[PDB]
Protein backbone atom coordinates (compact mmCIF):
# COMPACT_ATOMS: atom_id res chain seq x y z
CA UNK A 1 0.00 0.00 0.00
CA UNK A 2 0.91 3.67 -0.33
CA UNK A 3 0.02 6.93 -2.05
CA UNK A 4 1.49 10.27 -3.18
CA UNK A 5 -0.29 13.40 -1.85
CA UNK A 6 0.48 16.45 -4.00
CA UNK A 7 -1.71 19.57 -3.95
CA UNK A 8 -5.36 18.47 -3.97
CA UNK A 9 -4.53 15.08 -5.54
CA UNK A 10 -3.94 11.54 -4.24
CA UNK A 11 -1.96 9.20 -6.59
CA UNK A 12 -2.38 5.45 -6.01
CA UNK A 13 -1.94 2.15 -7.87
CA UNK A 14 -5.12 1.77 -9.93
CA UNK A 15 -5.52 -1.84 -8.68
CA UNK A 16 -5.46 -0.66 -5.03
CA UNK A 17 -7.83 2.36 -5.48
CA UNK A 18 -10.62 2.35 -2.89
CA UNK A 19 -14.37 3.01 -3.38
CA UNK A 20 -13.65 6.62 -2.22
CA UNK A 21 -10.86 7.05 -4.83
CA UNK A 22 -13.25 6.01 -7.63
CA UNK A 23 -16.01 8.32 -6.21
CA UNK A 24 -13.53 11.27 -6.39
CA UNK A 25 -11.85 10.22 -9.71
CA UNK A 26 -9.72 12.78 -11.56
CA UNK A 27 -7.86 10.48 -14.02
CA UNK A 28 -6.95 6.80 -14.43
CA UNK A 29 -4.92 4.72 -16.88
CA UNK A 30 -5.10 0.93 -16.75
CA UNK A 31 -2.03 0.62 -19.01
CA UNK A 32 0.07 2.49 -16.39
CA UNK A 33 -1.60 1.02 -13.23
CA UNK A 34 -2.25 4.59 -12.03
CA UNK A 35 -5.28 6.37 -10.60
CA UNK A 36 -5.52 9.96 -9.28
CA UNK A 37 -8.38 11.10 -7.00
CA UNK A 38 -9.17 14.53 -5.48
CA UNK A 39 -8.61 15.45 -1.81
CA UNK A 40 -9.94 18.21 0.48
CA UNK A 41 -6.62 18.66 2.38
CA UNK A 42 -3.34 19.92 0.87
CA UNK A 43 -0.73 17.19 0.26
CA UNK A 44 2.73 16.67 1.84
CA UNK A 45 4.72 15.58 -1.32
CA UNK A 46 6.77 17.33 -4.28
CA UNK A 47 7.06 15.62 -7.73
CA UNK A 48 10.52 15.32 -9.35
CA UNK A 49 10.83 16.91 -12.84
CA UNK A 50 14.03 15.27 -14.10
CA UNK A 51 15.65 12.33 -15.91
CA UNK A 52 17.31 10.70 -12.83
CA UNK A 53 17.92 6.98 -13.18
CA UNK A 54 19.00 6.47 -9.50
CA UNK A 55 17.01 6.94 -6.31
CA UNK A 56 15.74 5.25 -3.13
CA UNK A 57 12.46 3.35 -2.65
CA UNK A 58 10.56 2.19 0.42
CA UNK A 59 10.01 -1.60 0.68
CA UNK A 60 7.23 -2.42 3.16
CA UNK A 61 8.01 -6.18 3.12
CA UNK A 62 11.44 -5.36 4.65
CA UNK A 63 10.55 -2.10 6.58
CA UNK A 64 13.55 -0.56 4.79
CA UNK A 65 14.59 1.88 2.10
CA UNK A 66 16.90 0.63 -0.65
CA UNK A 67 18.98 2.55 -3.22
CA UNK A 68 18.30 1.56 -6.89
CA UNK A 69 19.51 2.17 -10.45
CA UNK A 70 16.42 1.94 -12.74
CA UNK A 71 15.64 1.89 -16.44
CA UNK A 72 13.93 4.83 -18.19
CA UNK A 73 10.11 4.65 -18.40
CA UNK A 74 9.09 2.15 -21.07
CA UNK A 75 6.57 -0.49 -22.23
CA UNK A 76 7.22 -3.76 -20.34
CA UNK A 77 5.34 -7.08 -20.51
CA UNK A 78 3.46 -8.08 -17.30
CA UNK A 79 1.73 -11.48 -16.90
CA UNK A 80 -2.03 -11.80 -16.30
CA UNK A 81 -3.20 -11.31 -12.74
CA UNK A 82 -6.46 -11.13 -10.82
CA UNK A 83 -6.74 -7.39 -11.80
CA UNK A 84 -5.35 -7.24 -15.38
CA UNK A 85 -5.08 -9.40 -18.48
CA UNK A 86 -1.56 -10.18 -19.81
CA UNK A 87 -0.42 -6.85 -21.32
CA UNK A 88 2.32 -4.30 -21.82
CA UNK A 89 2.37 -1.87 -18.92
CA UNK A 90 3.57 1.56 -20.09
CA UNK A 91 5.71 4.20 -18.26
CA UNK A 92 7.32 1.43 -16.17
CA UNK A 93 10.87 1.56 -14.73
CA UNK A 94 12.67 -1.63 -13.62
CA UNK A 95 15.41 -2.10 -11.05
CA UNK A 96 17.06 -4.98 -9.20
CA UNK A 97 15.57 -5.01 -5.71
CA UNK A 98 13.21 -6.90 -3.46
CA UNK A 99 9.45 -6.56 -3.86
CA UNK A 100 6.31 -8.56 -3.02
CA UNK A 101 2.69 -7.74 -4.18
CA UNK A 102 1.88 -5.79 -0.98
CA UNK A 103 4.87 -3.51 -1.64
CA UNK A 104 2.83 -1.71 -4.33
CA UNK A 105 2.50 1.95 -3.45
CA UNK A 106 5.96 2.36 -1.91
CA UNK A 107 7.48 5.62 -3.06
CA UNK A 108 10.64 5.94 -5.24
CA UNK A 109 12.41 9.33 -4.65
CA UNK A 110 15.45 11.02 -6.09
CA UNK A 111 17.14 14.29 -4.97
CA UNK A 112 14.42 16.25 -6.86
CA UNK A 113 11.32 14.69 -5.32
CA UNK A 114 8.94 11.82 -5.90
CA UNK A 115 9.68 9.80 -9.08
CA UNK A 116 7.00 7.06 -8.92
CA UNK A 117 5.42 4.21 -6.97
CA UNK A 118 6.08 0.45 -6.81
CA UNK A 119 3.71 -1.30 -9.23
CA UNK A 120 5.28 -4.69 -10.25
CA UNK A 121 8.20 -6.98 -9.43
CA UNK A 122 9.31 -10.54 -8.88
CA UNK A 123 12.47 -12.67 -8.69
CA UNK A 124 14.76 -9.92 -7.42
CA UNK A 125 13.17 -7.20 -9.61
CA UNK A 126 11.04 -4.19 -8.64
CA UNK A 127 9.06 -2.08 -11.13
CA UNK A 128 7.90 1.52 -10.59
CA UNK A 129 5.09 3.42 -12.31
CA UNK A 130 6.63 6.80 -13.29
CA UNK A 131 4.74 10.00 -12.41
CA UNK A 132 7.29 12.63 -13.59
CA UNK A 133 5.56 13.24 -16.90
CA UNK A 134 2.22 14.17 -15.22
CA UNK A 135 2.87 17.91 -15.20
CA UNK A 136 -0.72 18.74 -14.23
CA UNK A 137 -0.18 17.24 -10.74
CA UNK A 138 1.71 20.55 -9.86
CA UNK A 139 -1.17 22.89 -10.76
C1 LIG B 1 5.30 -5.45 -6.34
O1 LIG B 1 4.58 -6.48 -7.02
C2 LIG B 1 5.13 -7.73 -7.10
C3 LIG B 1 6.40 -8.07 -6.65
C4 LIG B 1 6.78 -9.40 -6.74
N1 LIG B 1 6.01 -10.36 -7.26
C5 LIG B 1 4.80 -9.99 -7.69
C6 LIG B 1 4.29 -8.71 -7.63
C7 LIG B 1 2.86 -8.39 -7.99
C8 LIG B 1 2.74 -7.95 -9.44
O2 LIG B 1 3.74 -7.74 -10.11
N2 LIG B 1 1.49 -7.74 -9.93
C9 LIG B 1 1.31 -7.10 -11.24
C10 LIG B 1 0.78 -5.68 -11.01
C11 LIG B 1 0.59 -4.87 -12.28
N3 LIG B 1 1.07 -3.63 -12.25
O3 LIG B 1 0.03 -5.35 -13.27
C12 LIG B 1 -0.48 -5.71 -10.11
C13 LIG B 1 -0.94 -7.11 -9.69
C14 LIG B 1 -2.06 -7.12 -8.65
C15 LIG B 1 -2.49 -8.57 -8.29
C16 LIG B 1 -1.28 -9.45 -7.93
C17 LIG B 1 -0.18 -9.38 -9.02
C18 LIG B 1 0.25 -7.92 -9.15
ZN1 LIG C 1 15.77 13.54 -10.05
Amino acid sequence: SGAIYVGNYRVVNRHLATHNDWANLVWEDSSRDLLVSSTTAQGCDTIARCDCQTGVYYCSSRRKHYPVSFSKPSLIFVEASEYYPARYQSHLMLAVGHSEPGDCGGILRCQHGVVGIVSTGGNGLVGFADVRDLLWLDE
